[PDB]
């Protein structure tokens, strides 16, 4: 065959080979001594920037069909003429609605991807002060929310600047729970929110002392403290979660918001760096049902529910653990369907992810996908994803992870 | 250099400094991680020689005679063997040796807490597969244990440059039959298929059940090979029932005892034994989860659900996860009747986490492949889960190789 990565999907015996990755313009943590695959996080001047800039550009105008062109090349010309006096540039608004886009394609660890091509892009290259990053958050989550039929949307506000702070939002999702660290050493509320959280009443917020306290917004504005904001709670939509037969479980008292709007990333395109570029699509049922509900350092809530389930918790050989997690997830998903808020299975999504994986062989020769992170936390093998080889690499434009703003 | 090593659920970090001592590339590079594929796709005396005083210096030092005469004298005789023969010869205590470190370093194992305890049988001494059928009819009654199973590797003559490979067709030693019937349908399971072909094209009597216990094709060098038919009372099969569904029995689904691996090479200081079954005990999701309800195994999830009258008409009702579950329990429950060793994947994982925990004292670090030690269903409600890990290639070594056909 070629040299490049051979394909296979287990399930099937279908082969593909990925010639995308010949795209791939940064280093991952692998070396052909060791593979660093699963570790969570791993380790601009004018050379550097203007390479990245041009690649972009390039990529623009391909996508719109008209590379070579006199179009294409004197928006080269615009670009590193822009960066010879400033230092910097700035995307044109399709541009950026390009690269956001792109941004979300090219994202390994997303099994959402099927929607990359459907974004709503805010521009809010304007913005300037936090009290507008309010505003705009707002009608980002009102939008996005939309009552409940949700709609995936990305707010776009200003770029790093050379020596001038940077737009940043504090709370690593748009909608948190607090937590409340106690005198028993214990954890009241989400124990993944306990920083962000003691933080916040630093800043001036009056806590509450519920498991599901609504977070206020941190917002900074260049060069500014960060202030606080709460969201009305009319423009926070959650879902109080029941079992379709189990009647007790209305009793547990938990529920979930529906707007899963990650707001701690960096989103690069083309060199520049938009370091607050809130974005949102929509659940998949085991980030709640498994993720936020079950893990042994968040909600913590398996033991709780299989002892109403009335299961053997002294041995493991029950597979209590097992049981309760399921109906807790249907659990999730019933509500979520009751409450008519938008929510998939992790069957769905990834029969979804496959379909995707097909598009993307036949638009650009491969996909990169983070296995470990594509295949969800209950149900492995269930589900296809299990099955399918996928390869790993950086493509640009691309959101990364950033350093905590304090 | 040295990677940091995160567990997320209790924050804890270890460095691994361990794969420094990793001389074999794998598939990984610094563009593009491969992580996620199953399989990659006489050596000059230098490197035979380099890799032998390695294996060597290990086991002496593991016998913490590191340095002392016997160890210098033995290190002259592999010197001498390769000068002059281009190879040379394990003695049994070093195979001994050779065979639990390959266990130890198997990245893709979630077992090997158990990694010590491994009888050894030394069958160097085979000269032809009627031979081979002896040792591994011991090695199987050996390994079962009338239930109380122990883990055991028979280890077959090494490669020789000049001929052809023992080695053993089946990829275990115990498998069911897989026919394919000309409605493109395939009775039995779908991944002996080929296996049970080759079976019948040399002579074997096909049965027509579910569950035809395969005849071992045992192969000695450059013959073709032979058929050979376990005797039934050597097979512990363990019957399937559920403890609290009544009609899971009726199924007549059942899995046998005894998971012992038979088509992997073992390499051992430059040596390499083409045919070395090992067997220890099953981990039920292996049972519950892949072999009965993979789509392209036995594919039994749907038929549960409707025994089970779960709603099959969409997926947000979680009937396969529901049934799954029923399955590893009737599993779990059935070996436990029939006093037959089996770890649930709970149990297992625990495990390996502690055996995380004494290869760091122990060497710093140990080699483990994420994607395999995560258990098929509930990943995350296991600790491994939320285990980061490095993976990397130390030797002792098993390796795949082709197929012998
Ligand atoms: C439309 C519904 C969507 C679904 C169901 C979905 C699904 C997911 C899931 C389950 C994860 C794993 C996160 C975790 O386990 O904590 C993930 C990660 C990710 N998602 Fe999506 N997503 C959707 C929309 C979006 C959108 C609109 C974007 C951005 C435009 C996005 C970008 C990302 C990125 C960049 C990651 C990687 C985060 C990291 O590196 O840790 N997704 N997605
Ligand atoms: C004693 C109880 C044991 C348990 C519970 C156990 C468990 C497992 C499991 C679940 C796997 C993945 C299996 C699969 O999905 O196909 C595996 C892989 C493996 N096991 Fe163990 N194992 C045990 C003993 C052993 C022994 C005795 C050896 C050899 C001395 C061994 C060597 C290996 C190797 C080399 C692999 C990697 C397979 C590959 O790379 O494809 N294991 N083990
Ligand atoms: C749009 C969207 C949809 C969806 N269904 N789920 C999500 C959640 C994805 C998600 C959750 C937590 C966290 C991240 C980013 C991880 C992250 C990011 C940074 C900057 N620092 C860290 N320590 C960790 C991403 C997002
Ligand atoms: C010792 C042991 C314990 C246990 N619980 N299960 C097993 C079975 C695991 C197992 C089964 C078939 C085969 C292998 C490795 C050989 C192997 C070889 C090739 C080419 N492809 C594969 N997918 C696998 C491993 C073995
Ligand atoms: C150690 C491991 O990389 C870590 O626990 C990962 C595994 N896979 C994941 N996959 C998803 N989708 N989300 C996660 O948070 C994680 N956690
Ligand atoms: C393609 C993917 O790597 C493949 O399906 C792996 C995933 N994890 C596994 N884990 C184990 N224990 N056994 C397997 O066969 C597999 N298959
Ligand atoms: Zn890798």
């Amino acid at each position: 065959g070629p040299k490049f990565p051979r394909v296979k999907n287990w399930e099937l015996g279908s082969i593909t080979y990925d010639t995308l990755c010949a795209q791939s313009q940064q280093d991952g943590p692998c070396t052909p001594r060791r593979c660093l695959g699963s570790l969570v996080l791993p380790r601009p001047p004018a050379e550097q920037l203007l390479s990245q800039a041009r690649d972009f550009i390039n990529q623009y105008y391909s996508s719109i069909k008209r590379s070579g062109s006199q179009a294409h090349e004197e928006r080269l010309q615009e670009v590193e003429a822009e960066v010879a006096s400033t230092g910097t540039y700035h995307l044109r608004e399709s541009e950026l609605v390009f690269g956001a886009k792109q941004a979300w394609r090219n994202a390994p660890r997303c099994v959402g991807r099927i929607q990359w091509g459907k974004l709503q892009v805010f521009d809010a290259r304007d913005c300037s002060s936090a009290q507008e990053m309010f505003t705009y958050i707002c009608n980002h989550i009102k939008y996005a929310t939309n009552r409940g039929n949700l709609r995936s949307a990305i707010t776009v506000f200003p770029q790093r600047a050379p020596g001038r702070g940077d737009f940043r939002i504090w709370n690593s999702q748009l909608v948190r729970y607090a937590g409340y660290r106690q005198q028993d050493g214990s954890v009241r509320g989400d124990p993944a929110n306990v920083e962000i959280t003691e933080l916040c009443i630093q800043h001036g917020w009056t806590p509450g002392n519920g498991r599901f306290d609504v977070l206020p917004l941190l917002l900074q504005a260049p060069d500014e403290a960060p202030e606080l904001f709460v969201l009305p709670p009319e423009l926070v939509l959650e879902v109080p979660l029941e079992h379709p037969t189990l009647e007790w479980f209305a009793a547990l008292g938990l529920r979930w918001y529906a707007l899963p709007a990650v707001s701690n990333m960096l989103l690069e395109i083309g060199g520049l760096e938009f370091s607050a570029a809130p974005f949102s699509g929509w659940y998949m049922s085991t980030e709640i049902g498994t993720r936020n509900l079950c893990d042994p350092h968040r909600y913590n809530i398996l033991e709780d529910v299989a002892v109403c389930m009335d299961l053997d918790t002294r041995t493991t050989s029950s597979l209590w653990k097992d049981k309760a997690a399921v109906e807790i997830n249907l659990a999730v998903l019933h509500s979520f369907q009751l409450a008519k808020v938008t929510i998939v299975d992790h069957h769905a999504a990834t029969v979804s992810f496959m379909k995707h994986l097909d598009n993307e062989q036949k638009a650009r020769g491969g996909c990169p996908a983070d296995w470990a992170w594509i295949v969800p936390p209950i149900s492995g093998s269930l589900t296809p994803v299990f099955h399918q080889e996928m390869v790993n690499y950086i493509l640009s434009p691309a959101f990364r992870y950033q350093p905590d703003p304090w």
